[PDB]
């Protein structure tokens, strides 16, 4: 089985723009956990071809990961901070859901989504 392509990062067709929020994401939240002794396993998509996971992309169907989250700020193909914050708990709950509870994997996403939800509970103010 195949790795799936990997997460839209770019898209011309939505419209853009420069907030506060967004800004602290990049800027604090995404920095900030990128360099977490444990961020090493969430900096990219998983590849389930080199991990010999055949089954990771039959139960995850709603990927993301730290390194395609960099580049859509990068890129401002988010609008509404949210979103970005959606992808955030997306690629925590599918660390939790295809894993078991006592791999250090989880242990790993669990002290990365604590520094996270630190960073986003003092998100600024929106315009
Ligand atoms: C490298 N990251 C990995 C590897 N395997 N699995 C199962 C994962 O959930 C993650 Cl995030």
């Amino acid at each position: 089985s195949m790795n799936p392509p990997p997460p839209e990062t770019s898209n011309p067709n939505k419209p853009k723009r420069q907030t506060n929020q967004l800004q602290y994401l990049l800027r604090v939240v995404l920095k900030t956990l990128w360099k977490h002794q444990f961020a090493w396993p969430f900096q990219q998509p998983v590849d389930a071809v080199k991990l010999n996971l055949p089954d990771y992309y039959k139960i995850i169907k709603t990927p993301m990961d730290m390194g395609t989250i960099k580049k859509r700020l990068e890129n401002n193909y988010y609008w509404n901070a949210q979103e970005c914050i959606q992808d955030f708990n997306t690629m925590f709950t599918n660390c939790y859901i295809y894993n078991k509870p006592g791999d250090d994997i989880v242990l790993m996403a669990e002290a990365l989504e604590k520094l996270f939800l630190q960073k986003i509970n003092e998100l600024p103010t929106e315009e």
